[PDB]
């Protein structure tokens, strides 16, 4: 057993079918010790008695609040979450994981040091979330993140649509055109009613990188099935553009797509199409980094 | 009198014909008091006695390794060396400063921090170096240099050429695009036998910046007395190179010299020659720093 804040404790057990449930004491937080009376809000009656309550926590309604009480009158109380652990691994129930089977997903629009996370829930009910940094070394990299929301997107996998999470965060100190020696090192708390869960991720920043789409993308004709096309690097991106260079490809219709997209480092090109889109998405010039969203547009006169 | 290191201390000697020498103590490192003598490594015998040794140092014969003594066994050693102060002015004895009367030069490839200093020497005999950060506050430069080593070059000057030695160093802590508000202030700390003497130099990097020459200078014809010449930055250079960008000047035959050489700012240029060599050099476009050695490469029927 180990407390995670104040009067709130975490139960570590083996989920098989035979198992022998974690013993944990319960004290009371009063300087009485006759007449004390223990509840659970997962069951009816009173449940235990003495300062300190002994119990066998292996199943969910040995959890939650245990409640303290002496001549009517409550005392003070104790929360117990259960992490769950089934042939040696630790559950990960609440959320769902992604195509890539991985569970937390993040992505930057600029080496500033700002960035999300994402996750996705399976049931979208009761939950409690915090991220921090997992590693509180001094050679690690301080993060400082917010409060995780509910987001609009729902991301569908499977044939089933589910709801996604984001927590927008910082790196503390930084210098964008550094190089990146150890990577950022994350840990997200997730609850689902009594039930405690936690997952982690690493990652250099230069890999979660994904530029936003390349702004102005404007027109002008040339000759008979010819066009010059022409854009400039979005406004989210790092700066300044000479050391933050961007590549871009371009594809015509009728992550990173490369089916039948030309490269062009340049901010404009010449090419042919006559009827259909043309559609140009960027990417960092020197890292094999996430491509842009398209930004298309016709091919009329 | 002050400290070196363990038990090795540098005394301070006005070199005037007759200046009244510094006197020193120099006290045993043992918990006895008693059958207690001195000596020399510069002289014969025994040269004192008791806890504590007091002389008058002023040649240089009163410097070297003092030896404490009791019953027959060796206790402790006190090691003395000089620095010399002739009309107010620190010697500097042990060097020889280069053509503009410097005596550390320090050149560097790129803006990564790495760059490397080098003196001369007039006589490469029991020599003892060691260079590192001069000022040691907050808000100063920290580097990291690596121990100096003879270098097989050796720089000519006036009728005599001369001995060279040289120290890779690294910057700490860098920002490639980042501004230098303040220097890099080196020391450089030079002992030859007993003689003691010191060495500062302070520079900006951009300062000292000299790119190697660019690689792969090909040719390509076009008509008669008319030829393309291209070339790329070297790789030492910094990247990217849309930010590390560089200049180029091109002269003709049969650091900056640019008697007849004309500038171009792409890595290519046509020019006539037909017959000669083509030569390019090198330098940051931005800053007049030092430029890059030449690269150079030689120029019927219907
Ligand atoms: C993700 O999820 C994982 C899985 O839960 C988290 O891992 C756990 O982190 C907590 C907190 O960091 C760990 O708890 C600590 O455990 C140590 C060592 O405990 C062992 O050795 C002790 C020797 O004294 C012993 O007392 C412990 O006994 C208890 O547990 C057993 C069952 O295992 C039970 O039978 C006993 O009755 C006890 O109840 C155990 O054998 C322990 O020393 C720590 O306590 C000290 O330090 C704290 C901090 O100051 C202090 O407050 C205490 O008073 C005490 O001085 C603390 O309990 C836990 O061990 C980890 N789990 C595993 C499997 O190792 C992980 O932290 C999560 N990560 C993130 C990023 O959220
Ligand atoms: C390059 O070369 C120059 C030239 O030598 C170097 O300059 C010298 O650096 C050293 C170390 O930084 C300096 O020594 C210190 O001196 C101060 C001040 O000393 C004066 O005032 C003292 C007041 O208490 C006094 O005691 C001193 O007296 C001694 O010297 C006189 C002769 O000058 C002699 O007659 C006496 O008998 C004494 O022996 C002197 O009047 C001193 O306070 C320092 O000591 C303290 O701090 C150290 C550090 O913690 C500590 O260990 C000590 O115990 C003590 O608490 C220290 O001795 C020296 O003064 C500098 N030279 C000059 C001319 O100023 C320079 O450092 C070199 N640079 C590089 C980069 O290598
Ligand atoms: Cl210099």
């Amino acid at each position: 057993m180990w407390e995670l804040e104040k009067d709130v404790y975490v139960v570590e057990v083996d989920w098989t079918p035979d198992a022998p449930g974690e013993t944990v004491n319960l004290t009371c937080d009063t300087p009485e010790e006759d007449d004390i009376t223990w509840t659970s809000d997962q069951r009816h009656g009173v449940i235990g008695s003495g300062k300190t309550l002994t119990i066998t926590v292996k199943e969910f309604l040995d959890a939650g609040q245990y409640t303290c009480h002496k001549g009517g009158e409550t005392l003070s109380h104790s929360h117990l979450l259960l992490h769950k652990k089934e042939n040696g691994i630790w559950s990960t129930e609440i959320l769902k994981n992604f195509k890539n089977k991985t569970f937390l997903k993040c992505e930057a629009p600029n080496y500033s040091g700002r960035f999300t996370c994402s996750w996705l829930v399976q049931r979208n009910m009761d939950l409690k979330f915090n991220i921090k940094s997992s590693s509180s070394s001094p050679d690690s990299r301080a993060v400082t993140c917010g409060m995780a929301s509910l987001s609009a997107e729902k991301v569908t996998l499977d044939q089933r649509d589910y709801e996604k999470y984001s927590v927008s965060c910082q790196e503390d100190v930084t210098c964008p055109t550094a190089e990146e020696t150890l990577p950022i090192e994350l840990a997200l708390e997730a609850r689902q009613q009594n039930k405690y869960e936690n997952y982690s991720t690493s990652f250099f920043i230069r890999d979660i990188i994904k530029p936003d789409p390349p702004k102005n993308l404007q027109m002008k004709p040339l000759k008979n099935s010819q066009v010059e096309v022409s854009w400039e690097y979005p406004d989210s991106w790092s700066t300044p553009h000479s050391y933050f260079s961007l590549k871009f490809f371009v594809r015509i219709q009728r992550g990173c797509n490369q089916k039948g997209a030309f490269l062009v480092e340049k901010t404009s090109t010449e090419v042919q199409c006559k009827g259909g889109n043309v559609c140009v998405q960027a990417q960092d010039r020197y890292y094999n980094s996430s491509c842009s969203k398209w930004a298309c547009v016709p091919c009329r006169v």
